[PDB]
Protein backbone atom coordinates (compact mmCIF):
# COMPACT_ATOMS: atom_id res chain seq x y z
CA UNK A 1 0.00 0.00 0.00
CA UNK A 2 1.08 3.35 -0.97
CA UNK A 3 0.13 6.68 0.12
CA UNK A 4 -0.09 9.86 -1.65
CA UNK A 5 -0.53 13.14 0.67
CA UNK A 6 -1.21 16.98 -0.69
CA UNK A 7 -0.87 19.35 1.43
CA UNK A 8 -2.40 22.34 0.38
CA UNK A 9 -0.94 24.83 3.54
CA UNK A 10 -2.79 27.59 3.36
CA UNK A 11 -2.65 28.33 -0.34
CA UNK A 12 -5.92 27.47 -1.25
CA UNK A 13 -9.42 29.83 -1.81
CA UNK A 14 -12.83 28.04 -1.80
CA UNK A 15 -12.79 28.39 -6.13
CA UNK A 16 -9.19 27.15 -6.05
CA UNK A 17 -10.38 23.87 -3.79
CA UNK A 18 -13.52 22.95 -5.99
CA UNK A 19 -11.58 23.68 -9.32
CA UNK A 20 -9.24 21.08 -8.09
CA UNK A 21 -11.29 18.65 -7.13
CA UNK A 22 -12.84 18.96 -10.93
CA UNK A 23 -9.53 18.39 -12.43
CA UNK A 24 -8.22 15.90 -10.52
CA UNK A 25 -8.17 12.43 -12.29
CA UNK A 26 -9.54 9.66 -10.22
CA UNK A 27 -8.83 7.10 -12.70
CA UNK A 28 -4.89 7.12 -11.57
CA UNK A 29 -6.70 5.14 -8.15
CA UNK A 30 -5.93 2.11 -8.05
CA UNK A 31 -6.16 -1.02 -5.16
CA UNK A 32 -2.15 -0.29 -4.10
CA UNK A 33 -2.86 3.64 -3.92
CA UNK A 34 -4.33 5.21 -0.28
CA UNK A 35 -4.59 9.21 -1.98
CA UNK A 36 -5.10 12.26 0.80
CA UNK A 37 -5.75 15.81 0.54
CA UNK A 38 -5.21 17.88 3.34
CA UNK A 39 -7.17 21.38 3.05
CA UNK A 40 -7.44 24.28 5.20
CA UNK A 41 -9.94 23.65 8.21
CA UNK A 42 -12.87 25.65 6.69
CA UNK A 43 -12.23 23.58 3.06
CA UNK A 44 -12.36 19.93 4.72
CA UNK A 45 -16.23 19.75 4.20
CA UNK A 46 -16.91 20.67 0.82
CA UNK A 47 -13.75 18.55 -0.31
CA UNK A 48 -15.18 15.32 1.62
CA UNK A 49 -18.04 16.39 0.00
CA UNK A 50 -17.04 16.76 -3.81
CA UNK A 51 -14.70 13.32 -3.21
CA UNK A 52 -17.12 11.37 -1.42
CA UNK A 53 -17.33 7.83 -3.11
CA UNK A 54 -13.98 8.47 -5.39
CA UNK A 55 -11.61 6.53 -3.29
CA UNK A 56 -9.86 9.62 -2.15
CA UNK A 57 -9.56 10.45 1.56
CA UNK A 58 -9.20 13.67 3.70
CA UNK A 59 -6.82 14.82 6.26
CA UNK A 60 -7.18 17.77 8.65
CA UNK A 61 -3.81 19.84 8.58
CA UNK A 62 -3.59 19.67 12.32
CA UNK A 63 -5.96 18.81 15.61
CA UNK A 64 -6.62 20.76 18.76
CA UNK A 65 -5.45 19.36 22.11
CA UNK A 66 -8.55 20.10 23.95
CA UNK A 67 -11.36 18.15 24.28
CA UNK A 68 -15.13 18.91 23.49
CA UNK A 69 -16.36 21.70 25.08
CA UNK A 70 -15.42 25.63 25.68
CA UNK A 71 -12.75 26.73 23.77
CA UNK A 72 -13.21 29.41 20.94
CA UNK A 73 -11.25 28.86 17.86
CA UNK A 74 -10.01 25.21 18.55
CA UNK A 75 -11.06 22.53 16.04
CA UNK A 76 -11.14 19.00 17.82
CA UNK A 77 -10.77 16.14 16.82
CA UNK A 78 -14.48 14.51 17.79
CA UNK A 79 -15.03 17.31 14.89
CA UNK A 80 -12.13 16.10 12.03
CA UNK A 81 -13.01 12.49 12.85
CA UNK A 82 -16.66 13.31 11.30
CA UNK A 83 -15.07 14.17 8.31
CA UNK A 84 -11.61 12.68 7.98
CA UNK A 85 -9.70 9.44 7.96
CA UNK A 86 -6.47 11.46 9.11
CA UNK A 87 -4.89 14.50 10.44
CA UNK A 88 -1.25 15.74 9.77
CA UNK A 89 0.19 16.46 13.32
CA UNK A 90 3.46 18.18 13.63
CA UNK A 91 4.02 19.99 10.74
CA UNK A 92 7.61 21.83 10.88
CA UNK A 93 5.73 25.11 9.96
CA UNK A 94 3.51 24.72 13.15
CA UNK A 95 7.03 24.61 15.40
CA UNK A 96 4.91 22.49 18.10
CA UNK A 97 6.94 21.16 21.14
CA UNK A 98 7.36 17.46 21.30
CA UNK A 99 5.02 17.19 24.49
CA UNK A 100 2.28 19.36 22.37
CA UNK A 101 2.58 16.94 19.44
CA UNK A 102 2.04 13.80 21.71
CA UNK A 103 -0.78 15.38 23.05
CA UNK A 104 -2.30 15.55 19.26
CA UNK A 105 -1.26 12.07 18.33
CA UNK A 106 -3.22 11.07 22.16
CA UNK A 107 -6.03 12.42 21.13
CA UNK A 108 -5.98 11.72 17.29
CA UNK A 109 -6.09 8.02 18.56
CA UNK A 110 -8.41 8.40 20.99
CA UNK A 111 -10.79 9.69 18.47
CA UNK A 112 -10.39 7.35 16.15
CA UNK A 113 -8.14 9.55 13.87
CA UNK A 114 -4.93 8.05 12.05
CA UNK A 115 -2.40 10.75 12.40
CA UNK A 116 0.59 11.62 10.11
CA UNK A 117 3.37 12.74 12.42
CA UNK A 118 6.17 14.55 10.88
CA UNK A 119 9.39 14.95 12.33
CA UNK A 120 12.58 16.75 11.19
CA UNK A 121 15.46 13.62 11.20
CA UNK A 122 15.36 10.36 12.16
CA UNK A 123 16.33 11.05 16.22
CA UNK A 124 13.30 12.47 16.50
CA UNK A 125 10.96 9.29 15.43
CA UNK A 126 11.40 7.59 19.41
CA UNK A 127 9.91 11.13 21.06
CA UNK A 128 6.23 9.47 19.46
CA UNK A 129 6.57 6.17 18.27
CA UNK A 130 3.63 4.35 18.77
CA UNK A 131 0.86 1.67 17.36
CA UNK A 132 -1.27 2.78 14.94
CA UNK A 133 0.25 6.03 13.97
CA UNK A 134 2.06 7.11 10.49
CA UNK A 135 5.23 8.76 9.92
CA UNK A 136 6.65 11.69 7.90
CA UNK A 137 9.88 12.14 7.64
CA UNK A 138 10.31 16.39 6.14
CA UNK A 139 13.22 17.92 6.49
CA UNK A 140 12.42 22.34 6.65
CA UNK A 141 15.84 22.40 4.88
CA UNK A 142 13.85 20.53 2.06
CA UNK A 143 10.66 22.01 1.84
CA UNK A 144 10.27 23.76 -1.31
CA UNK A 145 10.63 28.01 -1.32
CA UNK A 146 8.49 29.95 -3.48
CA UNK A 147 7.65 27.28 -6.21
CA UNK A 148 11.36 26.23 -6.26
CA UNK A 149 12.47 22.91 -5.12
CA UNK A 150 14.96 22.35 -2.59
CA UNK A 151 14.84 18.01 -2.78
CA UNK A 152 17.66 15.38 -1.31
CA UNK A 153 19.39 13.32 -3.02
CA UNK A 154 18.28 9.53 -3.61
CA UNK A 155 21.14 8.72 -1.04
CA UNK A 156 20.88 10.77 1.42
CA UNK A 157 16.64 9.43 1.28
CA UNK A 158 17.86 6.07 1.08
CA UNK A 159 20.04 6.08 4.10
CA UNK A 160 17.76 7.88 6.13
CA UNK A 161 14.72 5.72 5.74
CA UNK A 162 17.29 2.41 5.98
CA UNK A 163 18.73 4.28 9.36
CA UNK A 164 14.44 4.78 9.98
CA UNK A 165 13.61 1.92 9.64
CA UNK A 166 16.32 0.43 12.61
CA UNK A 167 13.57 1.81 15.06
CA UNK A 168 10.52 1.39 12.83
CA UNK A 169 11.55 -2.35 12.36
CA UNK A 170 7.49 -4.00 12.27
CA UNK A 171 6.54 -2.28 8.49
CA UNK A 172 5.05 1.00 10.24
CA UNK A 173 3.62 3.12 7.23
CA UNK A 174 6.39 5.68 6.57
CA UNK A 175 6.37 8.57 4.07
CA UNK A 176 9.02 11.48 2.89
CA UNK A 177 8.27 15.07 2.34
CA UNK A 178 10.18 18.16 1.16
CA UNK A 179 10.29 19.27 -2.49
CA UNK A 180 8.47 16.46 -3.85
CA UNK A 181 7.86 16.79 -7.14
CA UNK A 182 6.97 14.82 -10.77
CA UNK A 183 10.94 15.36 -11.58
CA UNK A 184 12.25 13.13 -8.35
CA UNK A 185 9.35 10.89 -7.87
CA UNK A 186 10.44 7.98 -9.69
CA UNK A 187 13.55 7.71 -7.67
CA UNK A 188 11.08 7.80 -4.36
CA UNK A 189 8.82 5.12 -5.55
CA UNK A 190 12.10 2.63 -6.36
CA UNK A 191 12.91 3.14 -2.47
CA UNK A 192 11.40 -0.60 -0.90
CA UNK A 193 11.00 0.55 2.83
CA UNK A 194 9.38 3.59 2.00
CA UNK A 195 5.49 3.88 1.81
CA UNK A 196 5.11 6.98 0.04
CA UNK A 197 5.14 10.74 0.18
CA UNK A 198 3.58 14.16 1.68
CA UNK A 199 3.52 16.68 -1.10
CA UNK A 200 3.39 20.43 -0.73
CA UNK A 201 3.69 22.94 -3.45
CA UNK A 202 3.13 20.32 -6.04
CA UNK A 203 -0.26 18.89 -5.09
CA UNK A 204 -1.97 22.64 -5.54
CA UNK A 205 -1.74 21.03 -9.41
CA UNK A 206 -4.33 18.58 -9.72
CA UNK A 207 -2.79 17.28 -12.83
CA UNK A 208 0.19 17.53 -11.49
CA UNK A 209 -0.60 15.11 -8.17
CA UNK A 210 -2.38 12.61 -10.61
CA UNK A 211 0.97 12.52 -11.90
CA UNK A 212 3.13 11.79 -8.86
CA UNK A 213 -0.26 9.14 -7.94
CA UNK A 214 0.14 7.35 -11.28
CA UNK A 215 4.29 7.34 -10.94
CA UNK A 216 3.87 4.39 -7.98
CA UNK B 1 -29.65 48.41 15.57
CA UNK B 2 -28.65 44.88 17.98
CA UNK B 3 -26.49 42.18 17.34
CA UNK B 4 -26.49 38.69 18.44
CA UNK B 5 -23.78 36.54 18.23
CA UNK B 6 -23.75 32.65 19.11
CA UNK B 7 -20.86 31.29 20.02
CA UNK B 8 -20.97 27.48 19.61
CA UNK B 9 -16.99 27.69 20.78
CA UNK B 10 -15.71 23.51 20.17
CA UNK B 11 -19.51 21.87 21.23
CA UNK B 12 -20.90 20.47 18.62
CA UNK B 13 -20.69 17.62 16.15
CA UNK B 14 -21.51 18.24 12.31
CA UNK B 15 -25.02 16.38 13.16
CA UNK B 16 -26.11 18.74 16.35
CA UNK B 17 -24.79 21.49 13.94
CA UNK B 18 -27.65 20.31 11.29
CA UNK B 19 -29.92 19.81 13.99
CA UNK B 20 -29.23 23.49 15.50
CA UNK B 21 -30.52 24.85 12.03
CA UNK B 22 -33.76 22.34 12.13
CA UNK B 23 -34.75 23.81 15.52
CA UNK B 24 -33.77 27.61 15.00
CA UNK B 25 -37.25 29.37 14.26
CA UNK B 26 -35.90 32.22 12.21
CA UNK B 27 -39.01 34.30 12.11
CA UNK B 28 -37.55 36.26 15.24
CA UNK B 29 -35.21 38.20 12.88
CA UNK B 30 -35.81 41.41 11.66
CA UNK B 31 -34.52 44.17 10.55
CA UNK B 32 -33.45 45.41 13.84
CA UNK B 33 -31.29 43.10 14.48
CA UNK B 34 -28.72 40.70 13.43
CA UNK B 35 -28.12 37.44 14.40
CA UNK B 36 -24.37 36.02 13.91
CA UNK B 37 -23.72 32.41 14.13
CA UNK B 38 -20.00 31.75 15.39
CA UNK B 39 -19.47 28.24 14.73
CA UNK B 40 -15.94 26.48 14.68
CA UNK B 41 -13.63 26.35 11.37
CA UNK B 42 -15.08 23.25 9.78
CA UNK B 43 -18.33 23.83 9.77
CA UNK B 44 -18.69 27.71 8.65
CA UNK B 45 -19.16 26.18 5.13
CA UNK B 46 -22.72 23.93 5.91
CA UNK B 47 -23.61 26.64 8.57
CA UNK B 48 -23.16 29.08 6.06
CA UNK B 49 -25.17 27.30 3.16
CA UNK B 50 -27.69 26.79 5.26
CA UNK B 51 -28.40 29.80 7.09
CA UNK B 52 -26.82 32.96 5.35
CA UNK B 53 -30.20 32.55 2.73
CA UNK B 54 -32.42 32.99 6.08
CA UNK B 55 -30.87 36.54 7.03
CA UNK B 56 -28.65 34.75 9.49
CA UNK B 57 -24.78 36.47 9.37
CA UNK B 58 -21.60 33.81 10.18
CA UNK B 59 -18.42 34.61 12.12
CA UNK B 60 -15.23 32.79 12.42
CA UNK B 61 -14.27 31.79 16.14
CA UNK B 62 -10.51 33.26 15.03
CA UNK B 63 -8.21 33.98 12.04
CA UNK B 64 -4.43 32.86 11.12
CA UNK B 65 -1.75 35.59 12.07
CA UNK B 66 -0.47 34.68 8.59
CA UNK B 67 -1.11 35.87 5.38
CA UNK B 68 -2.15 33.19 2.57
CA UNK B 69 0.87 30.82 1.67
CA UNK B 70 2.51 27.47 3.06
CA UNK B 71 1.44 27.67 6.92
CA UNK B 72 0.23 24.25 7.53
CA UNK B 73 -2.69 24.56 10.25
CA UNK B 74 -3.98 28.13 9.75
CA UNK B 75 -6.86 29.11 8.83
CA UNK B 76 -6.23 32.61 6.61
CA UNK B 77 -8.93 36.11 6.62
CA UNK B 78 -8.24 35.36 3.14
CA UNK B 79 -10.42 32.09 3.08
CA UNK B 80 -12.80 33.00 5.91
CA UNK B 81 -13.57 36.45 4.08
CA UNK B 82 -15.34 34.36 1.51
CA UNK B 83 -17.93 32.66 3.52
CA UNK B 84 -18.00 35.27 6.56
CA UNK B 85 -18.94 38.54 7.46
CA UNK B 86 -17.02 38.94 10.94
CA UNK B 87 -14.67 36.95 12.84
CA UNK B 88 -14.57 36.91 16.96
CA UNK B 89 -10.91 37.80 17.56
CA UNK B 90 -9.30 37.80 21.25
CA UNK B 91 -11.49 35.74 23.45
CA UNK B 92 -10.34 35.02 26.32
CA UNK B 93 -10.00 31.10 25.97
CA UNK B 94 -7.72 31.84 23.68
CA UNK B 95 -5.14 33.38 26.05
CA UNK B 96 -3.47 35.58 23.27
CA UNK B 97 -1.09 38.54 23.99
CA UNK B 98 -2.29 41.97 23.28
CA UNK B 99 0.07 42.11 20.31
CA UNK B 100 -1.65 39.02 18.60
CA UNK B 101 -4.89 40.33 19.26
CA UNK B 102 -3.89 43.39 17.06
CA UNK B 103 -2.60 41.67 14.65
CA UNK B 104 -5.34 39.94 14.18
CA UNK B 105 -7.65 42.37 14.32
CA UNK B 106 -5.11 44.50 11.43
CA UNK B 107 -5.63 41.01 8.75
CA UNK B 108 -8.72 41.35 9.27
CA UNK B 109 -9.55 44.35 8.94
CA UNK B 110 -7.26 44.05 5.53
CA UNK B 111 -9.27 41.56 4.16
CA UNK B 112 -12.44 43.60 5.12
CA UNK B 113 -13.89 41.03 7.79
CA UNK B 114 -15.42 43.29 10.52
CA UNK B 115 -13.66 41.58 13.94
CA UNK B 116 -15.55 41.15 16.92
CA UNK B 117 -12.94 42.14 19.55
CA UNK B 118 -12.97 40.49 23.00
CA UNK B 119 -11.58 41.91 25.60
CA UNK B 120 -11.93 40.92 29.58
CA UNK B 121 -11.81 44.59 31.23
CA UNK B 122 -11.87 47.90 30.20
CA UNK B 123 -8.66 49.31 29.97
CA UNK B 124 -7.91 46.66 27.45
CA UNK B 125 -9.58 48.69 24.81
CA UNK B 126 -7.22 51.45 24.42
CA UNK B 127 -4.70 48.46 23.41
CA UNK B 128 -7.34 47.74 20.16
CA UNK B 129 -9.04 50.86 19.63
CA UNK B 130 -9.10 51.20 15.69
CA UNK B 131 -12.13 52.15 13.78
CA UNK B 132 -14.19 49.43 11.70
CA UNK B 133 -13.97 47.21 14.80
CA UNK B 134 -16.82 45.76 17.21
CA UNK B 135 -15.84 45.48 20.85
CA UNK B 136 -17.38 42.69 23.47
CA UNK B 137 -16.43 42.98 26.90
CA UNK B 138 -16.68 39.78 28.01
CA UNK B 139 -14.80 38.84 31.87
CA UNK B 140 -13.71 35.39 32.30
CA UNK B 141 -14.93 35.46 35.43
CA UNK B 142 -18.12 35.40 34.38
CA UNK B 143 -18.54 32.54 31.83
CA UNK B 144 -20.14 29.82 32.44
CA UNK B 145 -19.23 26.49 33.53
CA UNK B 146 -20.46 23.11 32.49
CA UNK B 147 -24.03 24.69 31.92
CA UNK B 148 -23.72 26.37 35.17
CA UNK B 149 -24.09 30.10 34.83
CA UNK B 150 -22.33 32.45 36.50
CA UNK B 151 -23.84 35.64 35.70
CA UNK B 152 -22.59 39.47 36.77
CA UNK B 153 -24.75 41.40 38.98
CA UNK B 154 -26.81 43.88 36.45
CA UNK B 155 -25.31 46.77 38.66
CA UNK B 156 -21.76 45.74 37.83
CA UNK B 157 -23.16 45.35 34.36
CA UNK B 158 -24.03 48.64 34.04
CA UNK B 159 -20.74 50.31 35.90
CA UNK B 160 -18.43 48.26 33.29
CA UNK B 161 -20.67 49.41 30.56
CA UNK B 162 -20.23 52.91 31.21
CA UNK B 163 -16.60 52.87 31.61
CA UNK B 164 -16.36 51.33 28.52
CA UNK B 165 -18.34 54.16 27.38
CA UNK B 166 -15.72 57.06 28.44
CA UNK B 167 -13.06 55.27 25.67
CA UNK B 168 -15.75 53.76 23.37
CA UNK B 169 -17.35 57.32 23.19
CA UNK B 170 -18.29 57.50 19.48
CA UNK B 171 -21.49 54.99 19.35
CA UNK B 172 -18.88 52.05 18.34
CA UNK B 173 -20.54 48.76 18.59
CA UNK B 174 -20.38 47.01 22.28
CA UNK B 175 -21.54 43.57 23.19
CA UNK B 176 -21.59 41.95 26.68
CA UNK B 177 -20.88 38.24 27.06
CA UNK B 178 -21.12 36.17 30.36
CA UNK B 179 -23.70 33.72 30.95
CA UNK B 180 -25.99 35.06 29.04
CA UNK B 181 -29.24 33.66 28.93
CA UNK B 182 -32.95 33.98 29.67
CA UNK B 183 -32.91 34.68 33.08
CA UNK B 184 -30.88 38.10 32.59
CA UNK B 185 -31.24 39.03 28.86
CA UNK B 186 -34.27 41.33 29.70
CA UNK B 187 -32.14 43.84 32.25
CA UNK B 188 -29.25 43.46 29.58
CA UNK B 189 -31.58 44.22 26.36
CA UNK B 190 -32.71 47.46 28.46
CA UNK B 191 -29.23 48.63 28.48
CA UNK B 192 -29.23 51.23 26.33
CA UNK B 193 -25.60 52.10 25.59
CA UNK B 194 -25.41 48.45 25.12
CA UNK B 195 -25.23 47.16 21.12
CA UNK B 196 -26.30 43.61 21.76
CA UNK B 197 -25.04 39.73 23.50
CA UNK B 198 -22.18 37.08 23.22
CA UNK B 199 -23.53 33.86 23.73
CA UNK B 200 -22.00 30.87 24.86
CA UNK B 201 -23.22 28.28 26.33
CA UNK B 202 -26.99 29.35 26.20
CA UNK B 203 -26.39 29.05 22.28
CA UNK B 204 -26.42 26.02 21.95
CA UNK B 205 -29.88 25.37 22.11
CA UNK B 206 -31.29 26.84 19.10
CA UNK B 207 -34.76 27.51 20.75
CA UNK B 208 -32.95 29.64 23.84
CA UNK B 209 -30.71 31.49 21.06
CA UNK B 210 -34.34 32.72 19.01
CA UNK B 211 -35.64 33.89 22.76
CA UNK B 212 -33.07 35.55 23.35
CA UNK B 213 -33.07 37.37 19.71
CA UNK B 214 -36.79 37.70 20.25
CA UNK B 215 -36.14 39.85 23.79
CA UNK B 216 -34.88 43.06 21.61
Amino acid sequence: MKYIVANWKMNMSLQDVIGWTAGFDTSVLNADIEAIVAPSSLHIFPVAEILKKTGVSVAAQDVSVEEKGAHTGETGAFQIKELCKYAVIGHSERKETPEIVAKKIDICLTNGIIPIVCFVEPKKISLYKRPGIMYAWEDPANISKNGRYKEKSEEEIKEGVNKIREILDDKEPLLYGGSVNGQNISGLVNIEKLDGVLVGHASLDPRHFSGIIASY
